[PDB]
C-alpha cells in the first residue's frame, strides 16, 4: 500500500537530451532521429531584438551557429526551420537511443512526468498537472528550457511539452512539441502573468478515492447530492466545474470501493465547507489536485 | 522560482532491474556486472513465513532452480550465495549497461529516490526519506520486493535501499544492498511493528532555510533558543532531538541567509505552538521534512 506522487520512469527520454548552444544562450534540446527540437528563443541576444520577425533573426543563422552536444560527441547541424515557438535542427546523425514515440497535445488537469535537465544533462524527475490557467508547478534551476514533459504508455513515450519560460510567480510556461503555447503567453521577454487558478475538482476527487483504497476513509459520510448543487458549490471555493464526462471517468473507482462519484462529492462539499479540523488525508491538510483518475488506478493497481 | 520534490532520473537503474522467481515466488532483482541481487525470502513457500529456515531453504536449491529474466532473454544463474537478507545470484553474463555504482547504508533523515518495479519491469519513481524509524513511507504493491532505492552524485549511483515488505501500519522495511535491515526488522512474518515515527528536525530547519532563500520571511521572530530548550520542546510534538552535527550541518544555510540556526530553531517553536492559520510555507501547509540539508544547497537555494 501507500500513495506517492510518482513520475514515470525518465530512463527513454534521459536517452534523449542534448545540449544546444547558439552565442552565449546555451538550453537543452531533445534528440529524436535526426532532429533536435528546442526553444526557439534560443537565437536570440540581448541586442538585435527590434520587433522581429523570428525568421529574421533565423534566416541569419548559420547551420554552424548550432553548437548541439549530445554528451561530447558533438552533433554537426545540417539544416534548420521554425516550427511555431519550436526550433527544429536536423542533424546529419540519427539518436541510437530513439524510443518509441509521439508528440501528443494534453488538456488542463492532466499529469505528466518532467525530466528537468540543465545544459543537456538530466537533472531530476518530477510529476505535475497542467494546471486550468495553463501553467505548470515546476523546478527551481535555472537553463532549464527545452526540459519536456512527457507520459508513458507501454513502451511508447507520448511528449507533451517543453519548457520555454518562468513566470514572475514562481510557475513555469511551455509548448507542446509542435511549438503551440498551452495558455495565453507569448515566448519574448516582455511582462507575462498567470491567470488566477482554479482546483482540478476530478482530480481533488480521484484523490479521495485513493485515500479510501489505502485505508482513510474519516471523511466518507452518509449523503450525497447532485451535480448541479455540487457545481455550486464548487464555483464558490474555485473549482473546476464537474461534469458528467468526469463522473463518468471516476466509475472505476467509484465501483472499486463502493463510493458513488456523487456520494465522494458530498464528502468534498463537507471537507470544502468545514475543513479538515485537524486531520489529514493521505499526509496532507491540503486538497491534492495533481493526480489524475488514471494516475491513482495505474498506481493502485501495478502497471508497468 | 518553485521548489520541487524530484527524484532522480531513473535511468540508470533501469537498465539493472530484472526479473527473478523461484518456484511460484517471483519478485524484482537488481543486475550489476555478473550479479543479480534479490532479497532472500524469494525462497520462501506458504509455510516459510513465519520461521524461515533460509540456510535449510538454500542449500536445497540447485542454480536451474532460479530463473532470471532480464527482458525478454533468460539470464543463466552459474551460482548463488547468501549475505544477510540478501540473494546474490551469479549470472553467466555481465549487465552491458551496468552504471558507475556504489553501496552505501544510509542513515535516518537522509533522502533517496526509488524506483518500484513489477515482474522486473520499472513503472513509476518517487522521492522518499528513511523515517527516524528506519522505515520509508513508499508505495509499494504485492510483486515489488525487490525494487531498490537510490541516490545519483556525479554518475555514479550509490543504491542504498532494497524493499522486502510492508508493516502493519502501511509503511515499508528493507535493507542496504548488502542485505542488512534498516532498523530492528527482519524477513519473518511475525508481529513486528515500527516506532512511533517522528519529524526529522534537521530536514524541517533545512526547508525553513529554503523558504527564507526563496524570499519567504513570515514565519521568523525576534527570538532565539539554547540547543536544549529547543529539544525540551521539540520534543513535546514528536520532533527528533536537533544535535549538535544538525547544527554543524545547518551552518552553510545559515550563513547564507544570515539567520543563526538557533534563531531559526526559535521560529520553529513559534510555528508548532501556532500553527499556520491558513498560510503556506514553499507551496505546504505542513511542515516538510524530506528535504535534506545537502538536498536544500543543491537545488541551488
Ligand atoms: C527573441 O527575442 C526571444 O527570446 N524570443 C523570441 C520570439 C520571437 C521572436 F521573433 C524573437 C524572439
Ligand atoms: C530559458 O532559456 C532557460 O533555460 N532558462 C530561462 C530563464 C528565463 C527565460 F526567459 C528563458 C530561459
Ligand atoms: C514481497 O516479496 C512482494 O513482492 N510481495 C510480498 C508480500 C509479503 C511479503 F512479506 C513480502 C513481499
Ligand atoms: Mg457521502
Amino acid at each position: 500500500s501507500g500513495f506517492r506522487k510518482m513520475a514515470f520512469p525518465s530512463g527513454k527520454v534521459e536517452g534523449c537530451m542534448v545540449q544546444v548552444t547558439c552565442g552565449t544562450t546555451t538550453l537543452n534540446g531533445l534528440w529524436l532521429d535526426d532532429v533536435v527540437y528546442c526553444p526557439r528563443h534560443v537565437i536570440c541576444t540581448s541586442e538585435d531584438m527590434l520587433n522581429p520577425n523570428y525568421e529574421d533573426l533565423l534566416i541569419r543563422k548559420s547551420n554552424h551557429n548550432f553548437l548541439v552536444q549530445a554528451g561530447n560527441v558533438q552533433l554537426r547541424v545540417i539544416g534548420h526551420s521554425m516550427q511555431n515557438c519550436v526550433l527544429k535542427l536536423k542533424v546529419d546523425t540519427a539518436n541510437p537511443k530513439t524510443p518509441k514515440y509521439k508528440f501528443v497535445r494534453i488538456q488542463p488537469g492532466q499529469t505528466f512526468s518532467v525530466l528537468a535537465c540543465y545544459n543537456g544533462s538530466p537533472s531530476g524527475v518530477y510529476q505535475c498537472a497542467m494546471r486550468p490557467n495553463f501553467t505548470i508547478k515546476g523546478s527551481f534551476l535555472n537553463g532549464s528550457c527545452g526540459s519536456v514533459g512527457f507520459n508513458i504508455d507501454y513502451d511508447c513515450v507520448s511528449f507533451c511539452y517543453m519548457h520555454h519560460m518562468e513566470l514572475p510567480t514562481g510557475v513555469h510556461a511551455g509548448t507542446d512539441l509542435e511549438g503551440n503555447f498551452y495558455g495565453p503567453f507569448v515566448d519574448r521577454q516582455t511582462a507575462q502573468a498567470a491567470g488566477t487558478d482554479t482546483t482540478i475538482t476530478v482530480n481533488v476527487l480521484a484523490w479521495l478515492y485513493a485515500a479510501v483504497i489505502n485505508g482513510d476513509r474519516w471523511f466518507l459520510n452518509r449523503f450525497t447530492t447532485t451535480l448541479n448543487d455540487f457545481n455550486l458549490v464548487a464555483m464558490k471555493y474555485n473549482y473546476e466545474p464537474l461534469t458528467q464526462d468526469h463522473v463518468d471517468i471516476l466509475g472505476p473507482l467509484s465501483a472499486q470501493t463502493g463510493i458513488a462519484v456523487l456520494d465522494m462529492c458530498a464528502s468534498l462539499k463537507e471537507l470544502l465547507q468545514n475543513g479538515m479540523n485537524g486531520r489529514t488525508i493521505l499526509g496532507s491538510a491540503l486538497l491534492e489536485d495533481e493526480f489524475t483518475p488514471f494516475d491513482v488506478v495505474r498506481q493502485c493497481s501495478g502497471v508497468t
